[PDB]
């Protein structure tokens, strides 16, 4: 096994936990309760932080604005482009080619 | 006191919100929600919504006592009275199903 017993059972729990959460929120889409359900489950900062890293995700694809731009616009500074930048190079190509059409046109 | 200046920020706010429950609705429609969410949300912060799932689910069951409720959970009295509010707050609709779905 790739982890200890300990290890493997917390994580399993989290996982089955993830996926609950994932199948409420896609049912809730279906029946046009994902804003309420949205706003029970986020606090009002988590839910601007993911607005916001939505635009650093689109900023980052375009590719024009700079650095300080996007700190004073977005408060993202060296550490948090180079996290983000890290998280878009990982995610799979198919995602970023998805991305690049929804969020660029 | 809301003042023009703040109630442009807000409604920018609002629409960047918006924007992304409207991408992350397109995902699940194409089978990309969980890369999105991979991309879009910290380990912990996954973490976070997977046991407030729970902590909701306990809430209205009712069975679960304080203490069982932070041993097993993690969640202290604190955590409780605001998810309890969050959840007091919420639109019928939305209580209804989840006591439909979370207690099935
Ligand atoms: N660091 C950090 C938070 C974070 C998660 N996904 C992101 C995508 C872009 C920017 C920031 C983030
Ligand atoms: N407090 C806090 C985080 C939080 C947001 N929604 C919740 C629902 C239930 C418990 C906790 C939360």
């Amino acid at each position: 096994a790739q982890q200890s017993p300990y290890s493997a059972a917390m994580a399993e729990q989290r996982h089955q936990e993830w996926l609950r959460f994932v199948d409420l929120l896609k049912n809730a889409y279906q029946n046009d309760l994902h804003l309420p359900l949205l706003n029970l489950f986020l606090l009002p900062d988590e839910r601007e932080a993911l607005g916001t890293r939505v635009r650093i995700v689109e900023e980052l694809l375009r590719g024009e604005m700079s650095q300080r731009e996007l700190k004073n616009e977005l408060g993202a500074g060296i550490a948090i482009i180079t996290r983000g930048s890290n998280y878009l190079k990982a995610a799979p190509v198919e995602l970023r080619q998805w991305l690049e059409e929804v969020l660029l046109k």
